[PDB]
């Protein structure tokens, strides 16, 4: 019924180390973090292995759509990556390829300087447009239920399974309070405000740091170490609690759109180009668009943005970060042959936490999860649920922000 013409994939990177050792982790709990084989925030090995994985999935499948050949190599541009300045960017993008053609050496693109950030991946970065301080904090703030008060207080069962983790009440934190005559809570110790800044938004105290220690915890177990969360996280429903912190604080930082439309508009821009029919022309990092197969590795943050700019909802089947290492979001052009019409399809694909704790080979018969999205604002749907080109073009037109293109 349908033909695939064409596939944007926006990527998170691999796992990772952990990006930051402070001293609020080392006080929060009395054990020793793992240490990590690479430096922080980088590519670990097994992490570009798990990458590599996608790609050969992503290679069987697109044979089997008629897009790729079986055999060979991709010729001349028909595959094309793009990935941001990071080491951990770079590397996801050379073991995608790796799996996808082995020994091809399809490039991975970035922009010109490497120790920059490229605004592709956050034009608040480099101040090619600002947030509406006002606009941006009331939106969070009644996402967040009203104040952040509201949002830790119907999450607290959340934190105390993190604070059982941690071993939290045998901490220095704890410890130095409950000689205080204090009781110790996570959140009451720790209080959270939100920052708002025409570049930035970010939440303080034990919201932040219980979105990045759940991140860790799932991390180590991705990577295969012997006991994350020193062997106290040991079933589905503990990863699910302690993850739905992070997702939480993504849902309020990333998916707003009032930050996450800002945020997303060059990516939008790119994704577009590269799905709407046109002549092939040569353009951002020496990339010709339209083509066959585009690869794009970023990060979690691009997913939630491009999610909430696009009014995209999705959950993962057994993998607690919603946003996980790896995760792809996958935009397809199909024609379709009844009246050859062009429509777009959405899905997050995704190893499950099992895969990448198994370091499981993917392939057709041992896929990667899949969750097939909607547009909510798509007017024109096809029956399988996919949007017109002409009613995506609308949507892409109407999320951006035209001061924060490139």
């Amino acid at each position: 019924e349908l033909k695939l013409e064409s596939v944007v994939i926006v990527s998170r990177h691999g796992v990772r180390a952990p990006t930051k050792a402070t001293q609020l982790m080392q006080d929060v709990t009395p054990d020793a973090w793992p240490t990590w084989p690479v430096k922080l925030g980088w590519l670990t090995p097994r992490g570009g292995e798990l990458i590599a994985y996608l790609g050969h999935y992503q290679r069987q499948r697109l044979v089997a759509d008629g897009l790729l050949a079986k055999k060979g190599c991709p010729q001349s541009g028909q595959v094309a990556i793009i990935a941001d300045v990071d080491e951990r960017t770079r590397k996801t993008g050379e073991a995608f390829a790796a799996g996808l053609a082995p020994d091809c050496a399809i490039t991975v693109h970035t922009q010109a300087d490497t120790s920059s950030p490229d605004p592709l991946f956050n034009p608040l970065k480099t101040g090619v447009c600002q947030l509406d301080n006002a606009n941006v904090t009331d939106a969070i703030l009644s996402r967040a239920g009203g104040s952040i008060a509201d949002f830790t207080g119907h999450r607290q069962t959340a934190f105390r399974e993190l604070e059982r983790v941690l071993n939290f009440p045998q901490s220095n934190l704890c410890l130095k309070r409950e000689k205080q005559d204090e009781s110790c809570s996570l959140t009451q110790a720790l209080p959270s405000e939100l920052k708002v800044s025409a570049d930035n938004v970010s939440l303080t105290g034990a919201v932040s740091l219980a979105s990045m220690l759940t991140e860790i915890f799932l991390l180590q177990q991705a990577q295969g170490m012997p006991e994350p969360g020193w062997g106290r996280i040991t079933d589905s429903h503990q990863w699910n609690t302690l993850l739905s912190l992070h997702n939480a604080q993504f849902y309020l930082l990333q998916r707003t759109p009032e930050v996450a439309r800002s945020r997303a508009t060059p990516l939008l821009d790119l994704i577009k180009t590269a799905l709407t029919p046109h002549p092939p022309q040569k353009q951002a990092y020496g990339v010709t668009l339209p083509t066959s197969v585009l690869f794009i590795a970023g990060h979690a943050t691009n997913l939630a943005n491009l999610g909430g700019a696009l009014e995209l909802n999705w959950t993962l089947p057994g993998q607690p970060d919603n946003t996980p290492p790896g995760g792809e979001l996958v935009f397809e052009r199909w024609r379709r042959l009844s009246d050859n019409s062009q429509w777009i399809q959405v899905s997050l694909v995704f190893q499950t936490l099992q895969q990448m704790r198994d370091k499981t080979p993917l392939s057709l018969n041992t896929p990667p999860g899949e969750v097939k999205l909607t547009l909510a604002g798509c007017e024109e749907r096809n029956a399988q649920g996919m949007c017109s080109l002409a009613g995506f073009t609308q949507i892409v037109n109407e999320a951006r922000i035209p001061a924060c293109s490139l």
